[PDB]
């Protein structure tokens, strides 16, 4: 069929700045430039940092570099390429059973180190640069110390859960809610990433 369309690439549209004493979101590309970059797959913007804000034509979420792989959720990215300076980059990891995908980390990004602390005092980083204390409750669950409406977590899948030392403990996947209040989060453990690799 000569009519059949191709889905666009995932596009980096900003980042969560964790460099200093204050966490804050930065936008690096507007909606229109995102639209064109998604269709061409050609993204000339400089990439920095560990947590990227990413978008498709219809969804926005996060992606996190750990050990030289930019990781995110399958329910956001599907099987899509990511835009890069030389054109679309095909996924190097895809696992729908884990809700997980990964591409080679962009040039200029910084990678988080996988946590080996065994600590259960975690920190979730959201797309609004909120740093949310989370107590680990199992291999893939943690409770929010201060619950809040799921609205505040929407769009943060693909972001990191970090240990007190700033290592990557997991990738935020799903919210566990009661009457619209997020009491707990479900995440992909970093060990599951390390095994996928
Ligand atoms: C298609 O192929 C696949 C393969 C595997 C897969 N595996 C999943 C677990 C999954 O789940 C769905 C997406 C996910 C998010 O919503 N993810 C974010 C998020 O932010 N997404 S997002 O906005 O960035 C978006 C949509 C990308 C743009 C983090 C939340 C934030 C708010 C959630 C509010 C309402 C939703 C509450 C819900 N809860 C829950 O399902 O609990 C289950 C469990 C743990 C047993 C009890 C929930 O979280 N999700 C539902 N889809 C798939 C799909
Ligand atoms: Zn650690």
């Amino acid at each position: 069929m000569a009519s059949m369309k191709k889905k666009g690439s995932v596009v980096i549209v900003g980042r969560i700045n964790l460099s200093g004493d204050t966490a804050y979101a930065q936008q690096t590309r507007g909606e229109e430039g995102c639209q064109e970059t998604s269709q061409t797959g050609r993204d000339k913007n400089q990439v920095e940092g560990e947590v990227q804000i990413v978008s498709t034509a219809t969804q926005t979420f996060l992606a996190t570099s750990i050990n030289g792989v930019l990781w995110t959720v399958y329910h956001g990215a599907g099987t899509r390429t990511i835009a890069s300076p030389k054109g679309p980059v095909t996924q190097m990891y895809t696992n729908v059973d884990k809700d997980l995908v990964g591409w080679q980390a962009p040039q200029g990004s910084r990678s988080l180190t996988p946590c080996t602390c065994g600590s259960s005092d975690l920190y979730l980083v959201t797309r609004h640069a909120d740093v949310i204390p989370v107590r680990r409750r199992g291999d893939s669950r943690g409770s929010l110390l201060s619950p809040r409406p799921i609205s505040y977590l929407k769009g943060s899948s693909g972001g990191p859960l970090l240990c007190p030392a700033g290592h990557a403990v997991g990738i935020f996947r799903a919210a566990v809610s009661t009457r619209g209040v997020a009491k707990a989060v479900d995440f992909i453990p970093v060990e599951s990433l390390e095994t996928t690799m």
